[PDB]
Parts: C-alpha cells; structure tokens; sequence
C-alpha cells in the first residue's frame, strides 16, 4: 500500500549512502515480499551486478503473483517462515538481508532475529523497518471489544506489533540484536504522519489490512462500524471528511 | 507530575555516563524549572562541587514556590523567557544546559534553540527532553471541536507540540541544531507508555494540564466531557476503569 511504498523509498534514500557494497557479485534476501512491488524497488537500488536476489513470504497466493509478475533469472521468489528453523543450506548464504513492515507479525521475536543473524554472511549488513505504535491496531482491537462484536470476535486472531505499547522499544530491540551477536547495531524509532484526503481511500486501506476474515456479507458491515469507531477515536476528521495516522516505525541498520 | 519525574529520572540514568564533567567548578542552567522538584533531581546528579546552578521559568507563582522550597546559595531561581533576547551577561555563561518537557511550548523554535546555543559555554554540553506525539493534545483539541464547546473555545489558546504531527521529527530537530551550529548532536525519538490504575488519577492529570482556563464552575463540567471523549478515543479502558498514554518523547544530547 501507499504507506509501505513511501516509508520503503524514504528508508532507502536515507540509509543507502551508509551501506558497504562488496565488489564481488552479491547474494541478497528480502523477507515478506508480498506483491513483490516494494522488493522490486529494493533490487533497483545500486548493485546492477549481483549473483542472486531471493525474496520470501508466508502467503502462497502472493509468492505466485510476485514470482509471475516480478520474478526473473536473478530474482527467485521462495515460500519460507522466519518463525521456523532454516535449512543448513542458507546459514551464512546472504551478503545483504532486507525486511520491511514484516517483523511485527512474529510471535517469537528472538527466534526470528536469531535466524536473521545466521542468514547474514560473515561481515554482512541488515536493513529492517518494523511497526511499533500504530492507531489501526488500536482501531481494530477497539471493535473486537465493542458490545455488538465482543462475543463473535472473542477468540479471533488479532496480530498487533509486540512493541505497540513498549517503552524505549529502540533499546529493547537494540539489546536483542546485541545478544544474538551483531557487532554494529543502529535502531532508531521514527514518528511518521500519513494523510487520507477522502474517506474511500482510508476505507480501502481498512478493508485490506483488517485482521478479521469473516463472511463477505459481514465484511462490509464490520468496516461500516470500524469507520464509525474511527470517527469516535478521531482517526478520521468528520468536518473535513479526511483521515490521519501518526505512527512509530523502528528502522534497524546492523552488521556482523 | 509522575510522568515528568519518571521520564526525567530515566532520561538522566541513561545519559549521565555519556557526559563530560569539567574538573573546575561548574555553571549549570535548567530551563522550565516549575515546582523545582525535578531540577532538584538534576542538581543531585554527580558534581557535588559546582560554582552556581541557575533554574528559570515563565510562571511567577512557580519561581517563588520553587525558590522558597528548593532555592539555596548555589541554586538561584530567576524568571526568564527563551522566546525573547538574552542579556549580554549570559552569552557563553553556562557549562551545562538542561531543559525537560519545556521546549514544545515555544512558538518560535529556532529563536529558542539559537538562544540555547549562545547560553552554552565554549566546549559545553546540552541535554533537553521534548514532547512530540502525545494523546492528551489530541484529547483536548477534540473537545475544542465538540459541537457544545466549538463556539466558546473557538479562539482559546491551545498549546500543542510543534512536532505532534511531523514525520522524522528527530531529523527536523537534528538539522535545526546543526544550522544553529552545535558540533556534536544526538536526537532520538523515544516511544513511552504511562498507565493510570484508577480514573481519579487520570482525571487529576487532565485538570492540571488542561490548556483551557475557564470559570471554576465550568472547569468541573469541561473535564466531565473530556473524560467522556477519552472513553470515545479509548485513552481510558471503560471495562477495567483504567487509562493508558503512549507518546513520543524526543531526547537531545549535543555539544559545542
Ligand atoms: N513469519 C513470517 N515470515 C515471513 N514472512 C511473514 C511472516 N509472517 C508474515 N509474513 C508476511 O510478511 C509480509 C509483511 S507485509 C510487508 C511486505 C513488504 N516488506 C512490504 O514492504 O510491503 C506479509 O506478506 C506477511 O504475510
Ligand atoms: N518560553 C519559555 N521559556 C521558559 N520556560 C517556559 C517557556 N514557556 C513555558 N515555560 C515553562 O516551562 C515549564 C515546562 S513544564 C516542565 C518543567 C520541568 N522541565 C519538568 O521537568 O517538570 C512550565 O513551567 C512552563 O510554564
């Protein structure tokens, strides 16, 4: 979506100058590729001569879309889970590891970051963006607690960032990257604003990211109520008919 | 209040090890001293032998309270405005300048920071905490836009952080500290959670920080409605009868 695009571009444009680029043909990995659109933006950034670029995700519908639309000779689109053990093949395989807007889904944080360290080759670089505090999380968790929906979304799986309510999350993550054994580590917490100029654009997002898969005949009525609690929470401005999201995106830049 | 205390203590405990301490008797300044309670915490942190420690604020009721309760031989409590020109006396006077939770009031940001640089002595250190994104701001601005209060709080002065809606505010401030001419500058944006276990404690805060001075007979009814929009905004949890604030505090550590 627009937010991920804007944040991916802005995150790169800033940190690209700070990267070490090995002279020899490179081995790169992006984690959570989804559409492949954003990982295509990443591939386009410097090294024209690299051996292989790999891009993995959990969604199977997406990896196929992304392999058929963006997949090439040196752009392999695999299915993999970071919350899971690696094959012996991939330990120390990759020179540069990327992952944007993906690591706030992992139940077991340390396992995923421990993997990331093991994938990164000797004298390699990481670059991962990650959501902490985000209103959308509070907006949906608010609906799950509504008198109407309380009972029929009591046991629903609602995936919220592990860091959406943690103090100094930059420090928490920094220490977890030093335990796992990264030599250099830079974790900054970036406050971001994103605006919606009509409600149909905001609605379009809510529909997309909603963590509540339900009957398509309820899907419409559910977001009707979500758009309503968004008015109550002042995520949308009723008078101007606009929406505004201020959220924290932690960006991580580390070497081993 | 509890938040400022907790954040002041936590900010110090972390950054004190990173400070250079001149061997010769020191000249220290805290800006926005208010009660004097917090600036007393600051004075207590290392140097037992300093020449003079000065602590200024705009509130006259407070400077008197703070001078009579906390004021000593080497603890002078002056009235001063940073949004205003300094006397020739104070340019390059102070070895260490502090200011917590104070610089998000200044209409003219660059003037205030330009002052700060001029007060700091040659080869000196700054340490300033500063609010960016804070729900309380959104909570009161929400009330000011209520159908009931819209008209009679149309022209009311509502002091919200200049950075409560800015992207990468750490970068904005960092660049404004390099323009003004600080040699070393470290600006981090720290996400913080603070919890309230009863509503009376949350109410007690709202009453205190409310930017709407009005008849004492309305003051009660106003916060009654603020506590209500706080339920609508999910700042307070209705079922548990608790309140929770997640906010960004930018902490600045610079030398000239
Ligand atoms: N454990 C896991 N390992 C890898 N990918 C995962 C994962 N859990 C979720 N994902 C996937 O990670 C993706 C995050 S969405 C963002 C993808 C991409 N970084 C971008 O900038 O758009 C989703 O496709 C999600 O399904
Ligand atoms: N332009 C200005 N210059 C100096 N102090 C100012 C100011 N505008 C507001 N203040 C004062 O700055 C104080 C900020 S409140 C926090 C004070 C102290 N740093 C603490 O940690 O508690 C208030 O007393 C406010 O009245």
């Amino acid at each position: 979506s627009s937010m991920q695009r804007r944040d991916a571009l802005n995150s790169l444009t800033e940190y690209l100058p700070k990267f070490k680029w090995k002279e020899s043909k490179e081995k790169i990995l992006d984690i959570g590729c989804a559409d492949g659109s954003v990982t295509n933006i990443i591939s386009s950034c410097c090294p024209t001569d690299f051996e292989l670029f790999e891009a993995c995700d959990v969604n199977v519908k997406s990896v196929k879309y992304a392999t058929e639309h963006y997949g090439t000779s040196k752009m392999r689109f695999r299915v993999m889970d970071i919350e899971s053990d690696l094959p012996k093949e991939m330990k120390g395989k990759f020179d540069h590891v990327f992952s944007f807007y993906t690591l706030h889904w992992i139940e077991n944080q340390e396992k995923a970051f421990q993997n990331i360290y093991d994938l990164t080759a000797d004298d390699g670089e990481c670059f991962l963006t990650l959501l902490a505090q985000m209103p959308v999380f509070n907006l949906f968790d608010a609906l799950k607690h509504t008198e109407k929906w309380r009972h029929w979304l009591r046991y629903i799986k609602n995936f919220i960032s592990p860091y959406y309510e943690t103090s100094d999350p930059d420090v928490v993550i920094e220490l977890l990257l030093k335990r796992v054994g990264f030599r250099y580590v830079d974790v900054r917490c970036r406050q971001k604003k994103f605006e919606f100029y009509d409600l149909k654009s905001f609605r379009n997002l809510l529909e997309a990211v909603s963590p509540f898969k339900v009957g398509q005949e309820l899907q419409e009525e559910l977001i009707d109520d979500v758009m309503e609690v968004a008015k109550e929470m002042r995520i949308i401005d009723t008078q101007n008919s606009t929406a505004k999201l201020i959220y924290n995106l932690v960006v991580i830049h580390c070497r081993k």
